[PDB]
């Protein structure tokens, strides 16, 4: 194979790396796949432009794959077609050869070419990747299996990703395009500080230098307060390193932002929002739903603890959804009667984003000032606003304490969930959550187990469908929230 | 000068271009300056150093500066050192040529370097600039004038600032650095939409390429809504465009984020900002005091049409001085006596603070929900929280609302500055101002004079020093908060929708 190096392959696979079935792609087609494709194999870099603009990149197939492109526009525009097979004599308007050793050898000798890129079949894929000749692979990634008869081989231990674009997403598959590949002063000078800084302690996945997946956000957060956090002790409790102020933004239009580089426990997220929306304050609701994430914070010895030695176990006080339905009534007890009590945030809201979505003042606040000695503890998410423009739905969360291993992705997908049910109600798209953290800090009991999330390559996320049947916020069930296509990596504890 | 060109400048210059008093620097040591000088001199580029491990930089000086340093410390470590001289003929450690053209060629005809930098004095600063020999300046540039007898010469017009440093500050002035310069394709595959995009049609200062100066962040949020805001209608009538969620962030520990592509009017900022802590709600009070940022919103007409109508003029309703003092009180009017009632949300974040700088209700919101109906107006900057770590105090604040041409500047300054003056009555250092923008927007007729802002190089920040007497924060007034060294381009008039 001398001579026969670097050469670049181009896939779409599904999650069960099918990437054939009978002689045909076995998904509905992805237009923003075929565009991708299109887009890499037709790039000459500008200066090799400029001195000839004829030159033109090679695109090779496997004979199966040449007989599963439409007979209609087989020539590929814009490129130079070669087809390989020790059958078939010759095509029209494409270079036939007997194999693909003497093929790459007569294109590079004889053949005014820029870039050969290997597009299809197994078998082609297969001697490229077993000899070594490939030193660089476009992949899209599906989150779904498909039946197939066709797969695209193992890649070897020799390659890493080192791109992975945002997630995108059909009404069918959630999807995102990767990279595996083999194995200026003044912009330091100019910081006017330390030319020499140490290498952060912590990097996410250092191996991806193209990083344009929405997670890496939450792991270079993650990495940053490992980094840099200042340890926070405290007496009875453990103690957290914390860093001040960051911002983290997901397209919703394109997917759901469920972490994958640990599989999260999207049925508490869930149904503690329902729990919200219902305003209910007794934990008891949560516990009849195996949802123990406010267990510890309800029990007889923690609210003694806190002065509520008159409070029923499990009595939360005024939290988050006895202000998001009932802000500035008398609280009593998680028993009590509030109809029509208090300022109904949750309802106004939806109201007036129905109303006028151009209101500067589409905000539901929790942090209510005079009944925080109330709560044993004060909210965390503790103001949220809306925003509207080109018909989508857009939410900015301002979040005080920012418990960055277990509460920061329940926090992400829950009010992703809240815009999506809230933009379905008030007949509007998605644009964007907003998410602002002020403390973010890891309990130093966390520590390893985000050393090792730090460490896991994000796979696309998954999506969001609602039934497009609710018509009112209150009619959500748990049945109506469905994420799919979720492919994440295993479950990492931490208590 | 056959051969003599691509010569580099390193020289900090004040304000009035003074670079010498009686052959000594005119101000005391500078921290950053001692290290860019040094750092920016010495470097050789990784793969330089592998094909030549002993390679260094020239530095070249002429007789008078070299006269200036001590003779143990030269020669400079880790460089080539020349002089320039008629009269010194030797110098221990250091090459001697009788002058510029001279050296340079016999430099890089016979002596392996890297690059060759020049460190002054004035006489070949001119001398280097005159001829054209110098295609690179970095300028350690001095807010503040100094008495001298020695100057840098006028820069010329072929020159255009590329790279602009954060400000620092010491105790007696604000500075940065600058660089005037004479004049792949997967990462575009890669964001899975449109490889060619037109670029946006607004961008701030387009001939500086490293924009660390803290000043392009609320440059840069101007030209993405002009770019690409969406037209919005709103209250006031006058249409904006609108885009949504932005960051900032500013170090007061190292400058005071005022802002210098127009001159910003401090004082209505500080007598704005102590009326607040003050808990006023009377708008007469400001203009008393010819501040008339907040009298539009207090006219019979605004009052009238928001239902107001048993409301006296310029009463201002339970605004954010009444919230930081009073929080959940019974507002009647801006002239009654609200001592003792609702919640002082201010005095107690600062006992909070000095009690336990870990508190968990950190908190001044000024959203209260059930004074939303008695508001003609309610709070944009509504929610705010401070933060302690290493004995710093930092502050993240929500507004919702953000007139970019003529309220943000003002918030910038304004929380910077409280966060100070609780960092002094808290015993506290300095951390950040973090500002998180909601609905972010340019009124139309404010557009010209955002485009005209965009283009304005900044000048280094200026510095805030506070009376240091002060201990409680009700205590301050106007002459205990005073900005040094405030440098700016021209004030951008802007009319106030309401
Ligand atoms: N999702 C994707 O990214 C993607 C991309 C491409 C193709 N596909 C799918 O994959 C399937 C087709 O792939 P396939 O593996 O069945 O067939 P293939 O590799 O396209 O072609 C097989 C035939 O081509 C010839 N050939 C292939 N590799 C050769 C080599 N290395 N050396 C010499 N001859 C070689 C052989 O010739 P003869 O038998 O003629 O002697 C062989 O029978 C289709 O279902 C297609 O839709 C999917
Ligand atoms: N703020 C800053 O960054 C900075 C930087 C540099 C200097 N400075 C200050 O500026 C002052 C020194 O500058 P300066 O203008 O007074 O003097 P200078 O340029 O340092 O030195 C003047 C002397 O240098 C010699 N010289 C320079 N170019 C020559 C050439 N082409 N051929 C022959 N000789 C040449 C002459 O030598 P002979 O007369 O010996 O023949 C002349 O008398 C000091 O106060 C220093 O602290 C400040």
């Amino acid at each position: 194979y001398e001579g026969c190096g670097d050469l670049t392959i181009f896939v779409a696979v599904a999650l069960n790396k099918v990437i054939g079935h009978k002689n045909q792609i076995p998904w509905p087609h992805i237009t923003h796949d075929f565009r991708f494709l299109r887009n890499g194999t037709t790039y000459i870099p500008p200066e090799v432009l400029s001195k000839n603009p004829d030159i033109q990149n090679v695109v090779i197939f496997g004979r199966k794959t040449y007989e599963s492109i439409p007979k209609a526009s087989l020539p590929l525009k814009n490129r130079i077609n070669v087809i390989l097979s020790r059958t078939v004599k010759e095509v029209p308007g494409c270079l036939v050869y007997e194999d693909l050793s003497t093929a790459i050898r007569d294109l590079r000798a004889n053949v005014p070419h820029n870039k050969i890129f290997i597009l299809g079949g197994s078998f082609l894929y297969k001697e490229v990747l077993d000899n070594g000749l490939c030193d660089k692979i476009y992949l899209t990634r599906l989150n779904k299996e498909y039946p197939g008869d066709t797969y695209f081989p193992d890649i070897p231990d020799t390659f890493e990703i080192t791109a992975i674009s945002p997630t995108f997403s059909t009404d069918f598959v959630s999807y995102d395009f990767v990279i595996y590949e083999r194995k200026p002063f003044d912009q330091l000078l100019m910081t006017g500080t330390d030319i020499s800084v140490p290498k952060p302690k912590y990097v996410a996945c250092p191996g991806v230098r193209i990083r344009n997946h929405e997670e890496f956000q939450y792991l270079d957060i993650l990495a940053d307060v490992l980094s840099h956090g200042v340890l926070k002790p405290n007496r009875t409790g453990t103690d957290a390193y914390s860093k001040f102020g960051y911002q983290m933004r997901f397209d919703l239009s394109r997917s759901f932002p469920l972490l994958t580089t640990k599989k999260v426990a999207l049925r508490s997220i869930i149904e503690e929002l329902l729990w919200f929306i219902k305003g209910s304050t007794n934990g008891n609701d949560l516990l009849a739903k195996n949802v123990r994430i406010w267990e510890l914070n309800g029990r007889r010895d923690f609210l003694d603890k806190n002065g509520f030695t008159d409070r029923e176990e499990h009595d939360l006080g005024p939290i988050y959804g006895f202000q998001w339905r009932h802000f500035g009534a008398e609280y009593l007890d998680m028993h009590a009667d509030y109809t029509g009590k208090g300022i109904d945030q949750l309802a106004e809201i939806i109201n007036r984003i129905k109303t006028n979505p151009n209101d500067r003042r589409l905000i539901v606040c929790s942090w209510n000032v005079s009944d925080l000695k109330k709560m044993a503890l004060p909210p965390c998410h503790c103001f949220f606003q809306f925003y509207v423009s080109d018909n989508k739905l857009s939410c900015m969360m301002h979040q005080r304490s920012c418990d960055l291993g277990l509460g920061v992705p329940f926090n992400i997908a829950s009010y992703s969930i809240l815009t999506a049910m809230v933009a379905q109600v008030c007949g509007l798209g998605l644009g964007e959550f907003v998410h602002n953290l002020a403390d973010a800090h890891i309990y130093v009991d966390h520590v390893d187990a985000v050393t090792t999330q730090i460490a896991r390559i994000p796979h696309p996320f998954p999506r969001l469908r609602l039934n497009p049947d609710i018509r009112n916020i209150e009619d959500f069930t748990i049945d109506d929230i469905v994420v799919e296509d979720y492919v994440s990596h295993p479950p990492i504890p931490m208590a």
